[PDB]
């Protein structure tokens, strides 16, 4: 399926512009050392954030996860670098559809109470191991792990379906009044 770089490789013999040449340097610091190297959950989580606790491993084993689903365990430069452009640089309104990916845990096309809690759980376990503990009770009244779960659901929905489909969250994510916050968890800091 597809092929071993971009469209652009494929085909012009080396693009142009200093687009290519600044991945050219990218694939190439990280395939000189290792030809046809490929970058593993273990190797990007590392080489990324390398962190020490651990802990902080959920939210970005998320990442990998949303975007590594090929299914080959695996994510070739290509992947990862699409990533990127959909972070590091500024993010469009594209966000509302990988982000409700994130949350799609079981793959059906819908999401529902239990990707929610499954998502927000694993941002709990990160901004826990960061530099607070939000001490949960004595910090603005503590709640419960499914409370927030059943917060996020009520509002993005309206009409008690029973299912959150991409369009009616997409429109409760595109402002609501409190889910882009939440959700976003990083916010810019
Ligand atoms: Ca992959
Ligand atoms: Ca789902
Ligand atoms: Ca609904």
């Amino acid at each position: 399926g597809q092929q071993f770089s971009w469209e652009e490789a494929e085909e012009n013999g080396a693009v142009g512009a200093a687009d290519a040449a600044q991945l050219q340097e990218w694939y190439k610091k990280f395939l000189e050392e290792c030809p046809s190297g490929t970058l593993f959950m273990h190797e990007f989580k590392r080489f990324f954030k390398v962190p020490d606790n651990e802990e902080a491993t959920q939210y970005v084993e998320a990442m990998f996860r949303a975007f590594d689903t090929n299914g080959d365990n695996t994510i070739d430069f290509l992947e990862y670098v699409a990533a990127l452009n959909l972070v590091l640089r500024g993010t469009l309104e594209h966000k509302l559809k990988w982000t409700f990916k994130i949350y799609d845990k079981d793959r059906n096309g819908c999401i529902d109470r239990q990707e929610l809690l499954d998502i927000v759980e694993s941002i709990y376990k990160l901004k826990k191991a960061c530099s607070v503990e939000v001490e949960a009770e004595q910090q603005g009244k503590l709640l419960t792990p499914e409370e927030v779960v059943d917060r996020i659901f009520l509002l993005v929905d309206e009409n008690g379906d029973g299912q959150l489909s991409l369009n009616e969250f997409v429109e409760g994510a595109r402002r609501d009044k409190w889910v882009m916050k939440m959700l976003q968890m990083d916010l810019n800091p």
